[PDB]
């Protein structure tokens, strides 16, 4: 059984992106931010505690057009619980077409591997998005390396990238631009 559904029609001609969120997308504290862009409560062995999310700069315009050039697939490490919330706020577009979490990566020498061969696509047409290169130890040529992102709101990683993902949502083969 594969992680990911047969594509929709709307997709299966699209290349496949696998985004992460954390230090990709966002970052998540449990220590207070002030003018945080969500504050999400979590609830830990009973106890509710508040999760103070920001949003990465340009990542609602990466978002939107992503959505459009690919078959987006949310894939994170981290359990349910934060990333599901956290995504409906964030994606008001559609753009993740499905969700996968922690259960779905695989602990591999102390870390948290996405497996580019569980998704069921051809992988001349996936690519993945991820601030931790341990992510895609496996599938080092289907990957578009971005710097872990904290706070800094003078960050222009996300908006810099789209012109490069403009160019591989065209192409037949990823490894013939990433090798
Ligand atoms: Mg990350």
């Amino acid at each position: 059984q594969y992680l990911l559904p047969e594509a929709k029609a709307q997709d299966s001609d699209k290349i496949c992106v696998v985004i992460d969120l954390a230090e990709t997308l966002v970052h998540s504290s449990f220590k207070p931010v002030n003018n945080a862009d969500f504050i999400i409560p979590v609830e830990i062995d009973g106890v509710v505690h508040q999760v103070y999310v920001l949003k990465r700069p340009h990542v609602d315009e990466f978002l939107q057009r992503m959505g459009e050039l690919f078959e987006c697939v949310l894939f994170t490490a981290s359990l349910a619980k934060y990333a599901d919330p956290v995504a409906d706020l964030l994606d008001k577009w559609g753009a993740f077409r499905a969700r996968l979490f922690r259960e779905s990566c695989v602990f591999h020498r102390g870390n948290y591997v996405k497996d580019l061969s569980r998704l069921g696509r051809d992988l001349r047409r996936v690519l993945i998005l991820d601030n931790s290169p341990a992510s895609y130890v496996f599938h080092p040529d289907n990957a578009v390396p971005v710097a872990s992102w904290f706070d800094n709101m003078s960050d222009t990683e996300l908006h810099d990238l789209l012109p490069f993902f403009e160019q591989l949502s065209r192409v037949d083969d990823v490894y013939s631009v990433l090798r």
